[PDB]
């Protein structure tokens, strides 16, 4: 189904995990600076990002922290 948006899968299971927050509670539109995850872990999500080839930068993803945004900036930016 997803392409490289398909390691979104990887991040949605982490943040859930990290955030000790549960699917059911911790929606993708959902957001993750009102759900306890911090500028630092975001900004260390882009060292996830980047790392994987992700050309995304601190802004673009601390503007809207969602995995719903995120999802589309995964693909939607990304030679698919």
């Amino acid at each position: 189904d997803n392409r490289h948006a398909a390691d979104y899968q990887q991040l949605r299971e982490r943040l859930i995990q990290e955030l000790n927050l549960t699917p059911q509670q911790l929606h993708e539109e959902s957001n993750l600076i009102q759900a306890g995850l911090d500028s630092i872990r975001l900004m260390r999500w882009l060292h996830w990002f980047r790392k994987n080839g992700y050309r995304l930068t601190l802004r673009e993803l601390y503007a809207a922290p969602t995995l719903a945004a995120w999802n589309q900036l995964m693909l939607s930016r990304s030679p698919e």
